[PDB]
């Protein structure tokens, strides 16, 4: 599994100003472990290898990845 803005079948990103939010469609519509709003877009962590994510920068990547949202 992935970590990466998912986005639909149109291409687009869920935008956002809150994690929570994130979490609920990363999890119930891509379903992925969790996410989090990462620089205003939906983060997902563990998406499917197959699941569409944003061509993004590695650096971008990595800073959307140091995060912890809970520990479970």
């Amino acid at each position: 599994k992935k970590n990466g803005y998912a986005v639909d079948s149109s291409g687009k990103v869920a935008e956002c100003l809150f994690n929570n939010y994130c979490n609920n469609e990363c999890t119930k519509v891509y379903y992925a472990d969790k996410g989090y709003c990462c620089l205003l877009k939906c983060y997902c962590f563990g998406l499917a290898d197959d699941k569409p994510v944003l061509d993004i920068w590695d650096s971008t990547k990595n800073y959307c990845d140091v995060q912890i949202i809970d520990l479970s």
